[PDB]
């Protein structure tokens, strides 16, 4: 229940937050960059922009919903905590 | 005093942390991306890697030392809070 997950993390339920959570819950996207998560959203037929993806992920990090990893070469990925 | 800011923020004082705070305090770098901050450090003769810059900035975000902004196109800029 991602509605409950968002409430439990102190965030208003919105479509981008729900759809971003959904992608993070796909096996192939267990770890995902903001750019790849955006591409998956495009593939799904969503119209959620890349800045929104970044904003949501960074809010999720603050809320303790996701973990950020920073790799060599400035490449970054997110996963659910 | 940058040492105090770091200590009160709960972070060990290290040379990269101090150098990163110093770039953020330069008028021209009031707002800067990790990449641009890294470029400036290179210009200063520093040997701080890009992944370290990202890691330090994200720690600074969590400590409430910097504010993060996400612009159109996925551009991710920092400034001191
Ligand atoms: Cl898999
Ligand atoms: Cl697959
Ligand atoms: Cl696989
Ligand atoms: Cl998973
Ligand atoms: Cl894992
Ligand atoms: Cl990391
Ligand atoms: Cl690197
Ligand atoms: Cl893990
Ligand atoms: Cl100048
Ligand atoms: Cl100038
Ligand atoms: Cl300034
Ligand atoms: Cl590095």
């Amino acid at each position: 229940d991602n509605n409950t997950a968002l409430k439990k993390a102190g965030l208003k339920v919105t479509l981008p937050r729900l759809k971003i959570l959904e992608v993070l819950q796909e096996p192939d996207n267990h770890h995902v960059s903001a750019e790849d998560l955006y591409k998956r959203l495009i593939d799904m037929g969503e119209e959620i922009g890349l800045a929104t993806v970044y904003r949501v992920l960074n809010q999720f990090d603050d809320a303790g919903i996701v973990t950020r990893h920073n790799f060599e070469g400035g490449k970054s990925v997110f996963e659910l905590t």
